[PDB]
């Protein structure tokens, strides 16, 4: 999610930092017997608690499972999900800056934040940053996403596109019934860029999750368009 066998997720200034920590403590509480939340655990990084560096005791980090472990040369893609990349409490100025960062969000329903794709054609990593995904359009999005699945010179990993789509359909089913709204959240995609399919699809960024009434339509929208783009990549 950020730094550091775990990964250290740096918590953001209040109110964002306390919100993400509340969320994690909520789904991972020991007395949690809410089936929706317990089911949610499947799609998240494992959470091991908080951590401060001895020099900054007021500086808080989440201890998170590093899901790119188990993988030899992992390919990773970060995808923000939804039609808004802002929560309902954002001011007008925030909303304009978020909308102006990617105006097609409203229509495509997801945004590609970054990729790192292992090329066996070169034993090197190809990287895409913020501005690649902020440039894809209705017309280029289908190729844009398929860039992530070009594993070297040979296979364009259909088996990986297929695994991806099954796991995320399962997140589609959870969100098809729930009590929580996710703004500016993302999915993390990992697959194996060589060998030692097997893929990871995890939900990750949680500083803007809110109690809901009720079904999160912006998120089901974005999920649905992403399964669309991934289905047609499979054909």
């Amino acid at each position: 999610h950020h730094h550091h066998g775990t990964v250290l997720k740096q918590l953001q200034p209040p109110p964002r930092g306390p919100r993400e920590l509340e969320f994690y403590n909520m789904v991972y509480a020991a007395d949690c017997f809410d089936g929706v939340l317990l089911e949610l655990r499947k799609y998240l990084p494992k959470y091991y608690g908080i951590w401060s560096p001895p020099t900054a005791p007021n500086d808080l980090y989440l201890k998170l499972e590093d899901v790119t472990h188990k993988f030899n040369k992992p390919c990773i893609m970060d995808v923000k999900i939804g039609q808004k990349s802002y929560d309902p409490f954002a001011s007008s100025e925030k909303i304009q800056q978020q909308v102006s960062k990617y105006p097609l969000m409203e229509e495509i329903g997801f945004l590609v934040l970054g990729m790192r794709v292992y090329h066996v054609h070169s034993d090197s990593y190809e990287t895409e940053n913020q501005h690649y995904g902020r440039s894809l359009t209705k017309e280029t999005i289908k190729d844009g996403v398929s860039r992530f699945f070009h594993n070297g010179y040979c296979l364009r990993k259909d088996a990986v596109a297929a695994s991806i789509q099954k796991i995320e359909k399962i997140l589609q089913w959870f969100e098809n019934q729930k009590q929580l709204n996710f703004y500016a959240s993302s999915l993390l995609f990992v697959y194996e860029g060589s060998s030692q399919a097997e893929v990871e699809v995890r939900m990750i960024d949680f500083a803007h999750v809110f109690p809901s009434n009720t079904i999160d339509e912006g998120y089901v929208y974005g999920l649905k368009h992403l399964i669309s783009v991934l289905r047609s990549i499979l054909d």
